[PDB]
């Protein structure tokens, strides 16, 4: 769990983690509740991080998936969010592995 924090921290600080920083707000972006089932984000992964509610690496790295899951089911490839999740995506899968 000690590279969950630094994974974490650093996709936080991560130039192109913008569009995951907050959760999306549906008033805002019309139709992603209806499209999206099982919404996450960084916020919502960090407190349930600093609250202890990760079992283990796998519940974690499920959640870091599904954020991007999410991205590429709402988002179109060439679109800014879209395009933004792909270096996040591609961020994470990269450092997750050098580890495990
Ligand atoms: C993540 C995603 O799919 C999405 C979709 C539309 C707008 C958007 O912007 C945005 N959300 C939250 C915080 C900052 N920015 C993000």
């Amino acid at each position: 769990l000690t590279f969950c924090e630094i994974i974490l921290m650093e996709m936080e600080s991560h130039d192109a983690a913008w569009p995951f920083l907050e959760p999306v707000n549906p008033r805002l972006v019309s139709g992603y509740r209806r499209i999206i089932k099982n919404p996450m984000d960084f916020s919502t992964m960090r407190e349930r991080l600093l609250r202890g509610g990760y079992t283990s690496s796998e519940e974690f790295a499920a959640d870091a998936l599904l954020v991007f899951d999410n991205c590429q089911t709402f988002n179109e490839d060439d679109s800014e969010v879209g395009k933004a999740g792909h270096i996040m995506r591609r961020f994470f899968e990269s450092r997750w592995e050098e580890f495990y």
